[PDB]
């Protein structure tokens, strides 16, 4: 492993060329996007050593690690020209908020290339100028194995995620959209619902946006999130995150009629749910 | 203005208390809690001059500025009495997080010595041991005058908080515990929701509060009684506010089930523009 490729050189795509090289990677670095400006600033700040908007260039970069970081929608297509570009020994992994059967479509397209990931470290902001160096210190970062996944690719990955400070954890491609449709996709929804309720229940007489404290923004934070993107992972994991709202909403009206009968006793016990030192 | 009683001294009673020192105060400040630790403590961090267990001792003192900073559910039983221990010329406020209702029954049993006040401070932290005396500065402070309330009295709350570093607006009684209703309370019981969510949808081989780096750190320390209380004093507003909430919520969940990818997009854009705006 000696030419890394970054493909999409945004804020994820060049955290993580920043974090391989901060962590002693001495090989190349390049980068694939559709965007000029992105392959030039990334050049700039010397996260990429070259770049190109154009696909057929990288047979001249004969990269042997590649990094989609481009959105999830892109993948399918730009892996099928990878296919016809990339050698059979190399390694191919993503950094896509979402997995399922993009996984296995992955491997079909790829073959034993493929290595699904996804690492859990978000951001509002968008770009590669923003990129940082330690963005997945500490952080969890998901990988997908299947039967079909080759094992030393996959220890390979792993180790990658772990020189840039990921802890690594294995998922099937299904429950990993389960778990994050619940744990991710559920509280971004409920963060953007809030704030589109001080919206509609603002009036002419009082305008909410006025009043919100600590507990407020730091509960909607998220919401300032990249539009476009959580309109795709909605969708792309749409199955997973209507069971997860479903959930949530289950358990809100729960505590809605503990409220309405004044149930003192048992909202209490509700309320305690959020100790356990778990 | 020169007997500061302190009610409930814990750490918003506390932090009064230091507060009004470090200002310059230079009367007696004393206590008034129904735990002996509380006023010990209190006396050797040098937080009030003496303090007692005892309702009936406060004529001792004869004090003519009331702070009650007791929990809310003990505000009316502890007016009534202190109605015939305090004389016609003291002034009492308090540090409740909710008015309302609370307001007027306040008014019908102190008279015009009553002045509704809310800090919009605290770390939610509890104990006095906790308390600081620079806690109200810069922070709001919403006083809740009514047609009933003394001008001279509200003058008086008015100028004393602004000596502590507060900033001071009115609102009525009913608006206070609205926006409120909306921009506190809503978001929290919408956290403690997701608490219970994340308990019923975790499976036997998934524990969901082992993946918090997705949003769900952002949503505690919160007290279970405090808030079944406020949840309880606020039951109309903090009901409207759910349903406020589960309709904004719901229209997102829609976009989502039919796959209104543009409206999508447009829904999110516009929450995340306010959210900036904030
Ligand atoms: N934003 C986050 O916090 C976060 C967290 C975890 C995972 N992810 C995942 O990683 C992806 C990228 O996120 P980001 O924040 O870096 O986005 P970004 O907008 O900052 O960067 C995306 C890059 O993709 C490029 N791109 C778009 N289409 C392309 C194509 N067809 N070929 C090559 N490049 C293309 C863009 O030009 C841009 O430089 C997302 O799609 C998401 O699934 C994001
Ligand atoms: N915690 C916050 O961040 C916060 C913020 C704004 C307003 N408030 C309001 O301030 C008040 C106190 O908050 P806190 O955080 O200091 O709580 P705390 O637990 O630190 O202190 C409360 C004190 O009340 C005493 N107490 C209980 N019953 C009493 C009674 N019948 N008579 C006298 N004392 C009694 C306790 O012994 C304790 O010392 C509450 O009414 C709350 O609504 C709290």
């Amino acid at each position: 492993m000696q030419n890394v490729l970054i493909v999409g050189v945004g804020f994820m795509g060049g955290s993580f060329a920043k974090s391989l090289r901060r962590s002693g990677f001495k090989g190349k670095i390049y980068g694939y996007d559709i965007n000029p400006e992105s392959i030039s600033k990334a050049v700039d700040l010397g996260i990429i050593d070259e770049g190109t908007t154009s696909i057929a260039k990288v047979e001249d970069f004969s990269p042997d690690f590649v990094m989609l970081s481009s959105p999830v929608r892109t993948f399918r297509e730009i892996a099928k020209k990878l296919s016809y570009i990339l050698s059979e020994d190399a390694t191919v992994t993503d950094q896509g908020s979402v997995k399922g059967k993009l996984v296995y479509d992955l491997e079909n397209i790829l073959g034993k290339r493929f290595v699904g990931g996804h690492p859990i470290a978000g951001t509002e902001k968008s770009g590669v100028e923003y990129s940082l160096d330690n963005l997945y210190e500490g952080k969890k970062v998901i990988l997908t194995p299947t039967k079909k996944t080759d094992k030393k690719r996959l220890k390979l990955v792993k180790r990658v995620w772990e020189d840039v400070g990921g802890v690594v954890e294995y998922m099937s491609p299904e429950l990993h959209d389960y778990v994050f449709g619940v744990v991710s996709h559920l509280p971004h929804a409920v963060a953007f619902a809030l704030v589109d309720t001080l919206i509609h229940m603002s009036t002419p007489e009082v305008d909410l946006f006025k009043y919100p404290g600590g507990g407020f923004k730091d509960f909607t934070r998220i919401a300032k999130s990249d539009p476009i993107m959580w309109r795709d992972i909605f969708l792309e994991n749409k199955e997973n995150v209507m069971k997860a709202i479903e959930g949530f909403e289950k358990s809100l009206n729960h505590l809605k009629e503990l409220i309405v009968r004044e149930a003192e006793e048992e909202l209490v016990e509700y309320l305690k749910e959020v100790k356990i030192k778990r």
